């Protein structure tokens, strides 16, 4: 019941529940190569979730054996982009797989994230956005946490993935090992780029306070704080 | 008694002690505009120091009034490196004032520097490096942490400057608030170049634990931890 794909036009389709791990048909991609999801509820719980961007049946590594994804109509997604629509945040605690082609992911939602001992599997890059994204004319044009003050969770399970890894929310409190090849961490209200450049930055009404207990197995670590007066605290 | 210039051609001369802050005249700036400055001893007490990159006499924040450096011989520092030459570690208990000419800021000591309640006053990038400076011919190339396991430690009451701050070390160990306008740390064994871009990586015998506790009141961090394995815990 983790994941509930919206009724709508990007309302994807689950296909099979396999152990507990649900599969998602993603929607067909847009001629940017972006599939967009949206869903009143996105959750995964500890059997994890897969996202069906395959040409050609094979063995995924949570959910066993899978088919290709008509849905896709012979061209894979590059982004898989997941946002919930309802006033439901996200609970993550498990891992996240990309069964066929290789492909970004972004799971944007306003209302809040929590990751506990989730993670990222066939991922390039993968984002958790406590925002939503914009759209101009049907083309993403990048993401938003003005006026947001929700927050992004990790808890002491932490997070890993192989692939980069974006956090952006108003602000973040981590208190397990985060594990990627590199981390980004935009906080306080932004808007940002398709790729996450810092296009705008506001100063919240009251401080947004971001939180990083625990370790941080990357090579690589930015921490960027727009929310002038407010802190990073480690 | 903090700061001893080496009694080589590098050597600075302390003008005078006003209120037991030790007053440094930095040595002529080569062609590059770098002061470089050899130190048997650099140690800075709550009083601080003060560098002196004057053409002409004023008002300093730290030891009232001051006079024009003639080493500058009519050209002011660009770089002013300060680099301790003997097994001596550094200890940092108070503010480093550039006196005239704002100018960067790098203090050296390859056996360990460690800073409680320090400070940059006029720098517009200040750099801590846990390692010795490359010089090919009386030029500076960069700077090498490379078979180096000192540490690079930063205490309860922090350290705060308005400029840019670097914090190179084989590995770190902070607990209290930081404040700059941007933090970059670089832990692990590494070359860097004069600018701090990481040119060669190398896996030390054993782990090099960086330790971040405490605040960091920056709009811009970036941790990169180049020993592969270790990690950064917060």
């Amino acid at each position: 019941n983790g994941i509930v794909p919206d009724a709508g036009h990007q309302g994807p389709d689950v296909s099979a529940v396999n152990g507990g791990t649900q599969v998602i048909n993603i929607v067909t991609p847009n001629n940017e190569g972006i599939s967009h999801n949206q869903y009143q509820d996105f959750n995964v719980g500890k059997p994890g979730a897969v996202f069906n961007n395959a040409l050609e049946a094979g063995q995924s590594q949570l959910a066993g054996h899978l088919n290709a994804n008509s849905n896709l109509n012979g061209q894979a997604a590059s982004l898989i982009l997941n946002e919930v629509v309802s006033r439901n945040p996200s609970f993550l605690l498990g891992q996240q797989e990309v069964f066929g082609i290789a492909a970004e992911a972004v799971l944007s939602n306003p209302n809040g994230i929590t990751c506990d001992g989730c993670g990222f599997i066939n991922t390039s890059r993968s984002s958790l956005v406590v925002g939503n994204p914009l759209f101009e004319n049907g083309q993403l044009k990048g993401y938003s946490t003005l006026n947001n003050t929700n927050l992004l969770s990790l808890g002491k399970n932490g997070l890993n993935t192989t692939g980069l890894l974006d956090l952006i929310a108003p602000r973040i409190d981590s208190r397990g090992k985060i594990t990627a090849a590199e981390i980004s961490a935009f906080t306080g209200q932004n808007t940002f780029s398709q790729h996450f450049d810092i296009l705008s930055s506001q100063k919240p009404v009251s401080a947004l306070d971001s939180y990083f207990f625990g370790s941080m197995q990357s090579g690589r670590i930015r921490i960027i704080n727009t929310a002038e007066g407010s802190g990073v605290k480690l």
